[PDB]
């Protein structure tokens, strides 16, 4: 059934998801290079993190937009959102914003005809899951959700990322006397800390080939311009 469906692939999409989390050596979140010139080099662990997290969402964008009626359509839309809350269950926050930040897209939120089409339950389960994930106030909901968190869990990178981007800028590496601040070597520590957690507890799930097969083709997707022309087609301005 689609409850069924919609959890075998939360649970695969939990299990690739934390695999991409945990390769990140904690070497990789000193000194920002992340948004350095030399990312690729530097820390190409946490850009595949990002990589991942691109591919996924364009992964659900494309095959919403690709089924043939509304009904189809609205359907997909449905047992996406039921994946995201069962991701929600399982901790696996990553996947919560990798899903409701893709349908939320301009090209599929346009689809005017085929929200008619989604239940009213749906509608208000997104709802939630987008308030739980919203990058207000640095994603206030999230960490607060995250601070009373058990792992075995996955968190949005970005959300760190942005913690020690603000404590970089903000504070200096050296003293005024061109010692190493090590006030500042701790606060970093403490952030690496949190993530290297989360990391280490892995999730107690078989890997399933053909659901992961289904999840790494890439055959049909389609670039963020494609979508909205498709978009266009499916339902004219």
């Amino acid at each position: 059934g689609p409850l069924g469906s919609a959890l075998e692939i939360a649970e695969q999409l939990t299990l690739l998801d934390h695999l991409v989390f945990k390769s990140i050596p904690y070497e990789e979140f000193f000194g920002q290079g992340w948004m350095k010139a030399e990312k690729y080099e530097r820390t190409p662990y946490i850009m595949k993190t990002t990589k991942h997290f691109n591919h996924v969402s364009n992964f659900i964008a494309s095959e919403i937009i690709r089924n043939e009626d509304i009904s189809a359509r609205a359907s997909a839309i449905e047992k996406w959102v039921a994946v995201a809350d069962i991701c929600r269950c399982l901790h696996n926050y990553n996947a919560v914003l990798e899903i409701t930040s893709s349908i939320n897209r301009s090209a599929i939120f346009r689809l005017k005809k085929t929200w008619l089409k989604v239940s009213k339950q749906t509608k208000s389960l997104l709802d939630k899951l987008q308030k739980l994930v919203s990058s207000d106030g640095r994603f206030k909901n999230l960490r607060e959700s995250l601070r009373n968190c058990d792992p075995p869990c996955v968190p949005y990178l970005g959300m760190y990322l942005t913690d020690l981007v603000f404590i970089e800028e903000g504070t200096p590496n050296y003293t005024e006397d061109g010692l190493v601040n090590f006030s500042k070597m701790r606060m970093i520590s403490h952030i690496i800390r949190e993530i290297r957690q989360f990391q280490q507890t892995t999730y107690k799930i078989d890997p399933q080939p053909k659901v992961i097969q289904y999840l790494l083709d890439e055959s049909f997707m389609l670039d963020e311009e494609s979508l909205y022309e498709s978009s266009l087609l499916i339902e004219p301005k």
